[PDB]
């Protein structure tokens, strides 16, 4: 550190890394850039793939959400106890990504139409995330072995959004249900959650949730 | 070890572990599965999210290709020299699979009629890359510091699919050019590359490329 966060308004791509960095009680800076000053091309220009979040730490400047997610989550501490959790974060983290980029296509792509579908195809993408905690305590810790990884606030992000999209979702999944209302119960993440830092912003950028 | 790679008929999502595996001299067994195999619905409905890679490691099972790259390279040392590198690997890595991810797109997706544009838009998406380079010792070693890092393979195989995809289209870079011709040279890989199993196996499951 000192951390900074370089992005839109919108709680987005950087959400999980957020509610990471409030959970393992770090501090950052909020660097808003809005959809005017980003059409003026400088900022764009200047971005490795052209694209937010940009994020800063110290002297060191990386771009790719989940290069900070996992940039923090080794730096931290959170990137599971051995050579072997750490795969299987990884394995968790691809999976989250895939859904999110499915998610992502569904809200700025085909909202209104390929919603009905979407829905009708998420307990299949959701029941793989019940099986890995399932295999994992039985479920009563986190979704790779029993402490905390960049993956859970990726995933539990992840979860997040998608009740916002379809209500109950997750009501038909035990253990994902029980893991959101924990890790959602955690007293920093708790607060963090309730804050107008996080409250006020939009899920996404067109105003679709 | 032992290393067994459970896939499909083509290079696709195993090209550049594959590469990783040969480059650094390890063995490894390659499990088939014919598009007929599949479509029984066994094995699909017991991979993690129902997709292959699927990947053995001795007693550990793992899925997700990106998932098998940080494994390989963080058990044979193939993930940046300290934990600073080891975010630029994973920067680069994140690069190239957000371009795999269109590319896949257009090749299953629109091939004939997005292809034009895909190509008109191809040197945006590949700059990064060389800007990395450029970056690193002029570009004279890896992506990321003077070692290999799974990022290499990934990246390597990202720029020869888009040689077969728009022939030329590293002429306009100089530091990739070279790169590549650098990399495919060294001995291990260099026959690997030679070899039918490498060789005889199409891109790309569609017969597009
Ligand atoms: N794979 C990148 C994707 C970044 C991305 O999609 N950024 C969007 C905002 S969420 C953006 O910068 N859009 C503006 C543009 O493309 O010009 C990541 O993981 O962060
Ligand atoms: N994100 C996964 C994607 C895996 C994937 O797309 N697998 C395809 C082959 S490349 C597949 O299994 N297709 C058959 C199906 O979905 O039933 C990875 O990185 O491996």
């Amino acid at each position: 550190p000192p951390y900074t966060v370089v992005y839109f308004p919108v709680r987005g791509r950087c959400a999980a890394l957020r509610m990471l960095l409030a959970d393992q009680g770090q501090s950052w800076k909020e660097e808003v850039v809005t959809v005017e000053t980003w059409q003026e091309g400088s900022l764009k220009a200047s971005c490795l793939y052209g694209q937010l979040p940009k994020f800063q730490d110290g002297d060191l400047t990386l771009y790719q959400s989940n290069t900070i997610l996992r940039h923090l989550g080794r730096t931290l501490g959170l990137y599971g106890k051995d050579q072997q959790e750490a795969a299987l974060v990884d394995m968790v983290n691809d999976g989250v990504e895939d859904l999110r980029c499915k998610y992502i296509s569904l809200i700025y792509t085909n909202y209104e139409a390929g919603k009905d579908d979407y829905v009708k195809a998420l307990p299949g993408q959701l029941k793989p995330f019940e099986t890995l905690l399932s295999q994992n305590q039985g479920g009563k810790t986190f979704i790779v072995g029993d402490q905390a990884s960049f993956a859970d606030a990726n995933l539990l992000d992840l979860l997040l959004i998608h009740e916002v999209l379809a209500p109950g979702c997750l009501d038909a999944f035990p253990l994902l249900s029980a893991y959101v209302g924990r890790l959602s119960a955690r007293p920093k993440l708790k607060a963090f959650l309730a804050s107008p830092e996080y409250v006020n912003l939009p899920i996404n950028g067109n105003g679709k949730q």
